């Protein structure tokens, strides 16, 4: 009915499919632009069971994207590392078509604007801030969101839960603060804000109090609800800044952003500006899967480990 037509970019993507399926859920009539040669068929018939209309195409396509706007109101986009500058393809269509109410970037991570990290990391970080200096310059209706960690897939990479092993590796002294929230939680508060006039042209960070902690708590929790402790493996950060330095691409790149979440703390390392908006804050019928609920999940139907593309 009133509810904004939404059109998804690299909805078969980690986070992308949470996107869509959160829409869906909210009812939102949702657009998904996917490849022609999608290796994701069954996500995308599973998409579609749910309600999504998937438009195949390439990014390339400029007339296909332009018409497309046209008959869409929000524009979300989840593209990988890879692709962040391909986004001014999308920015390009959204200008021509011009009926566009609010454009979210493929942020969904640390807040670029306020946070620097080691030159791997910082060179991908400098394209995601073109894209917002882009959007910005053209007077585009935007949202920012700051999506933090994401919780199963960090869960997954730190206490590796479906390893036997004894030994546990620590990023650093493990004693710098992160934040992470569960994806689906991600997705679902993305496109609720995405339509919130709280949100229009602002910087949206997800930072619920109940999924702050550091690598040494997380893991004392865990040894805690499966009843076992680990001997803890501590990786030196001057190591890491040096296997940053030798390391080739895109190898050098998960190692940096460890850094930048671990062991600088960049999810926790400042306080909120006065526009900012911290999305817990907004919706009382709702709230962010807490870590404890997290670690509920893992012991009782743990989802599979995952591994962004660089």
């Amino acid at each position: 009915g009133m509810k904004s037509k939404i059109l998804i970019f690299g909805g078969t993507g980690y986070i992308g499919n949470h996107m869509v399926k959160g829409s869906l859920k909210l009812g939102h009539p949702t657009y998904v632009f996917t490849r022609p040669n999608s290796s994701k068929t069954t996500l995308l018939d599973e998409f579609q069971s749910l309600g999504a209309i998937i438009v195949k195409g390439e990014l390339d396509e400029h007339e296909k994207l332009v018409e497309l706007m046209k008959k869409v109101d929000v524009v979300i986009s989840a593209l990988a590392f890879p692709q962040i500058l391909d986004q001014f393809k999308i920015l390009e269509a959204i200008k021509v078509a011009g009926n566009i109410k609010r454009f979210l970037p493929s942020d969904f991570g640390v807040e670029e604007d306020r946070i620097n990290a080691l030159p791997p990391f910082e060179a991908l970080i400098e394209r995601k801030r073109m894209i917002r200096r882009a959007i910005e310059e053209a007077n585009i209706p935007y949202t920012y969101v700051s999506a933090n960690c994401f919780a199963s897939y960090f869960i997954n990479y730190l206490l590796r839960p479906y390893d036997p092993k004894d030994e546990i590796t620590v990023y650093g002294t493990g004693e710098a603060k992160f934040a992470m929230n569960y994806e689906q939680d991600i997705g679902l508060y993305t496109i609720k804000v995405a339509t919130d006039p709280r949100a229009l042209n602002r910087v949206v960070i997800y930072r619920p109090s109940t999924n702050i902690i550091t690598q040494l708590e997380l893991i004392s929790r865990w040894e805690k609800k499966i009843g076992k402790k680990f001997k803890k493996i501590h990786v030196p950060e001057e190591e890491i800044v040096a296997l940053t330095k030798e390391l080739p691409e895109p190898e050098n790149i998960p190692i940096a952003i460890l850094h930048c979440l671990f062991i600088d703390g960049a999810t926790m390392s400042y306080d909120f500006k006065e526009n900012d908006v911290e999305a817990s804050t907004l919706y009382p019928e709702l709230k962010f899967t807490t870590i404890d609920e997290l670690l509920d999940i893992f012991v009782h139907d743990p989802p599979p480990p995952a591994s962004a593309a660089f």
